[PDB]
């Protein structure tokens, strides 16, 4: 599913990430649309044979199984394939896990670059919630 921008806003905000450790809704928006381009269905391939999947490209080396990253962890305790689901309650909680290991939202590469320091509250502009 690709999500519209407001759509995607009232869902994470449903689910509880505005203002979750601290980040308010707009960063949270504005990582997926750079991670994912608010497509539940990404997959991308990192240099260390590693996968990340979804809205919010979980890493399969720490997050996810998905039976093809020898020597790495499910720290979600899920199948990568559930992140790419039309519901993103799976997407969310592990984002909760991510966030909450003590490095913020810099553990998503997007967000730091292309975030971190703008305005993002823009992302949720004229948005209905
Ligand atoms: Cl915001
Ligand atoms: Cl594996
Ligand atoms: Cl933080
Ligand atoms: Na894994």
């Amino acid at each position: 599913k690709v999500f519209g921008r407001c759509e995607l806003a009232a869902a994470m905000k449903r689910h509880g990430l505005d203002n979750y450790r601290g980040y308010s809704l707009g960063n949270w928006v504005c990582a997926a649309k750079f991670e994912s381009n608010f497509n539940t269905q990404a997959t991308n391939r990192n240099t260390d044979g590693s996968t990340d999947y979804g809205i919010l490209q979980i890493n399969s080396r720490w997050w996810c199984n998905d039976g093809r990253t020898p020597g790495s962890r499910n720290l979600c305790n899920i199948p990568c394939s559930a992140l790419l689901s039309s519901d993103i309650t799976a997407s969310v909680n592990c984002a909760k896990k991510i966030v909450s290991d003590g490095n913020g939202m810099n553990a998503w590469v997007a967000w730091r670059n292309r975030c971190k320091g703008t305005d993002v509250q823009a992302w949720i502009r004229g948005c209905r919630l």
